[PDB]
């Protein structure tokens, strides 16, 4: 069998406004700045599973997440309004509500500075113990 065997990595996604993540919604695509898609594409080649955890600045909420579905740069799209942006890849959603802060207030990441959660940044990792306790969290909703 495999020394590494089956494993699932948690990054915090950011957007700069709801109506970017209304594409990613509706078509099932997302795109990051492009010195995140190195880490996203090792993830995504390493891992069983990439989760991906949404957020627009400013919102006090935690948009939903998804699940890594192709690898960055195989496909592409022009629906953006931020123009910023890299490639893109495709994005299987699990849940896709709004999630106050306040939920997981409880929650740390140990993985950038034993911070609160909702204080990561656009690509931030986070550690499994605390990310799939986060997940959880949009079934209390």
């Amino acid at each position: 069998g495999s020394s590494g065997s089956s494993g699932v990595r948690y990054f915090i996604m950011k957007s700069s406004n709801l109506r970017n993540l209304e594409i990613s919604q509706q078509k099932g695509i997302w795109s990051t700045t492009p010195s995140n898609e190195r880490k996203l594409n090792r993830a995504f080649w390493e891992s069983s599973i990439v989760y991906l955890v949404f957020s627009v600045q400013g919102s006090g909420h935690f948009q939903g997440f998804s699940r890594m579905s192709s690898e960055i740069g195989r496909e592409k799209s022009q629906d953006w309004g931020s123009a910023g942006l890299g490639g893109v890849f495709k994005v299987e959603w699990i849940r896709k509500e709004s999630l106050p802060f306040q939920f997981a207030h409880h929650l740390l990441n140990p993985w950038n500075d034993n911070k609160k959660v909702q204080i990561s940044r656009d690509g931030q990792e986070l550690e499994p113990q605390v990310g799939e306790q986060l997940l959880q969290l949009w079934e209390r909703l």
